[PDB]
RNA sequence: AUGGCUGUCGUCAGCUCGUGUUGUGAAAUGUUGGGUUAAGUCCCGCAACGAGCGCAACCCUUAUCCUUUGUUGCCAGCGGU
């Protein structure tokens, strides 16, 4: 079942209401989310994801922060994924038809 | 009443557009920020991504050197004084 070793939760204060149903925490001002609630995620999680990766797999993992930006750009970057490992410029899903050119240059670039 | 022309802030760094986003709306963002430039100059940052007029460059001149050209210009090495 629980496979994140370590893990576990954290975030001190700072909490959003919104999130008690998956916090069981407490240890030292920072609560530990719901490890037994997590995983039934991957459940439905890798199944809906899988179950459209195979209907033909157009992800985009979106992660950035230099402290995990290329950890991201990883077998992630490879398969039928794409991804963003910086500054998520705004509207480029949005914008996209102003954007698309931002590549035609990247390209010819 | 005007065309054309001109002073002027000021060669100051400014003025805008599309699309995206935001607000009921006038509008806003972009162009609020951190540096730096002569500069909206540039770099980072950034719900914006991109662009046009201005900044800059392309023009004249000046400072070095090469090619060409030697009269009306030049005289280094020559012969004539
Ligand atoms: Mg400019
Ligand atoms: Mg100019």
């Amino acid at each position: 079942m629980l496979k994140a070793g370590v893990h576990f939760g954290h975030q001190t204060r700072y909490w959003n209401p919104k999130m008690k149903p998956f916090i069981f925490g407490a240890r030292n001002k920072v609560h530990i989310i719901n490890l037994e609630k997590t995983v039934p995620m991957f459940n439905e999680a890798l199944a809906e994801l899988n179950k459209i990766a195979s209907r033909k797999g157009k992800i985009l993992f979106v992660g950035t922060k230099r402290a995990a930006s290329e950890a991201v750009k990883d077998a992630a970057l490879s398969c039928d994924q794409f991804f963003v490992n910086h500054r998520w410029l705004g509207g480029m899903l949005t914008n996209w038809k102003t954007v698309r050119q931002s590549i035609k240059r990247l390209k010819d670039l």
